């Protein structure tokens, strides 16, 4: 723990640790949801991970991520030296500054694009899940979660499939070391990787993302390889980590609940909303933002260079805005969350999550309507940045599932 700071009430101190939250073993939002318990503020201090302030409630967390001015995203990871490290673009800039390149990133993501990929995505999809099918069992994370969000971002930017164990590799590394490399290695190793493709992409464009990053133009010139780097590093990382686990806390739940699955099976129709539920009660992002300068926040003095963690995940759990939150209902009416964020750096990835996630449970649920946790096997979860499974054994009788 880290002296609290002369400017900190002790009245607001409440040690979390988002890195090894206590109760981690009753489920990661379970563990974080201790934060929006009767007795703890709106807004409170953690002298955990150097000491930050943590943000517990929709409306508080809303609102820190509208106001830019104040709560800025050049120090978005804690503990500091993270996010003070960090230089993905655009995540790590404030409008206006930020407007060109995430407009830019957007032409590479957005809606119009999903649409065109689609046809692999459903293809990926039927393909990874009927070569499981057979076994009766398969490990959901390693298995389905990791090869289809990664195979997507090497057909969007038209990278071989023979470069997605290397990748793999390098974006393991990035949250998950083994120590052959650190972060800043890692990151160099990944720009050693595209930098050539970028060059190559400038004279001879293609329709890829690569291609329309590296030809892209900012403030009246040319996006620089720097700028060009930065930006595909957050294209390629972006859609993994999330998506991986968000599908694996999905599947999980659905593995615990036939009636559920049975619902999905019945009334098909119901899918997309059965997305935007999971979407809100397993949320898994928890980044923050530095304060610019001193500042009065709901009754809280703020000082300039503080750094606020404001827990995208819990937005959504907040029992003043979705009743009992913990439970799952696929006919919930009013589904709010910030699951993909909230104000300028809403996720720019999020049709093609959404459309990722869909595609998902249709085709899965099509061929293997049933199955179950392995039998002795107990999930594990895991706390951070992007929360998340451990692995998610799961199995089921052959003789139940359909090719199709
Ligand atoms: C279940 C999946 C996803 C979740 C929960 C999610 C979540 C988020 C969140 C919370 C942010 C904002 C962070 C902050 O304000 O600092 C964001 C940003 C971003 N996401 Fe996603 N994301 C998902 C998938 C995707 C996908 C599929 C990609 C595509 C490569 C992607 C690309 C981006 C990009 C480009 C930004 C930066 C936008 C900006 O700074 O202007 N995301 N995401
Ligand atoms: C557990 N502790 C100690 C850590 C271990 C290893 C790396 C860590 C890092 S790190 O070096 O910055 N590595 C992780 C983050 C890099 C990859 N992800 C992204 O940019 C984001 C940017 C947006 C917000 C979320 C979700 C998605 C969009 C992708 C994160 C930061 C904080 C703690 C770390």
């Amino acid at each position: 723990l880290a002296p609290l700071p002369p400017h900190v009430p002790e009245h607001l101190v409440f040690d979390f640790d988002m890195y090894n939250p206590s109760n981690l073993s009753a489920g990661v939002q379970e563990a974080w949801a201790v934060l929006q318990e009767s007795n703890v503020p709106d807004l409170v201090w953690t002298r955990c991970n150097g000491g930050h302030w943590i943000a517990t409630r929709g409306q508080l967390i809303r609102e820190a991520y509208e106001d830019y001015r104040h709560f800025s995203s050049e120090c978005p990871f804690i503990p500091r030296e993270a996010g003070e490290a960090y230089d993905f673009i655009p995540t790590s800039m404030d409008p206006p500054e930020q407007r060109q390149f995430r407009a830019l990133a957007n032409q590479v993501v957005g809606m119009p694009v999903v649409d065109k990929l689609e046809n692999r995505i459903q293809e990926l999809a039927c393909s990874l899940i009927e070569s499981l099918r057979p076994q009766g069992q398969c490990n959901f994370t390693e298995d389905y979660a990791e090869p289809f969000p990664i195979r997507i971002f090497m057909l969007l930017a038209g990278l071989p499939e023979e470069d997605i164990p290397h990748l793999k590799y390098l974006t393991d590394q990035m949250t998950r070391p083994d120590g052959s490399m650190t972060f800043a290695e890692a990151k160099e190793a990944l720009y050693d990787y595209l930098i050539p493709i970028i060059e190559q992409r400038r004279q001879k464009p293609g329709t890829d993302a690569i291609s329309i990053v590296a030809n892209g133009q900012v403030n009246g010139r040319p996006i620089t390889s720097d700028e060009a780097k930065r930006m595909c590093g957050l294209l390629l990382v972006g859609g993994l980590d999330t998506v991986v686990n968000f599908l694996s806390f999905s599947m999980e739940f659905l593995a615990k609940s036939p009636e559920h699955r049975q619902e999905l099976i019945e009334r098909p129709e119901r899918i997309p909303a059965a997305c935007e539920e999971l979407l809100r009660r397993f949320s898994l992002v928890a980044d923050g933002r530095i304060l610019t300068s001193d500042y009065e926040f709901h009754g809280v003095q703020l000082k300039k260079g503080d750094q606020i963690l404001l827990p995208q995940m819990l937005s959504g759990l907040d029992e003043r805005e979705n009743a009992c939150p913990m439970h799952v209902d696929f006919s919930r009416q009013k589904v709010s969350h910030t699951t993909f964020g909230h104000g300028s750096h809403l996720c720019l990835g999020q049709h093609l999550a959404r459309r990722e996630i869909i595609v998902t449970l249709k085709e899965w649920l099509t061929r293997i309507p049933d199955f179950s946790i392995a039998p002795g096997a107990q999930i594990q979860h895991k706390s951070g940045i992007v929360s998340g499974v451990q692995a998610l054994p799961l199995v089921w009788d052959p003789a139940t599932t359909k090719a199709v």
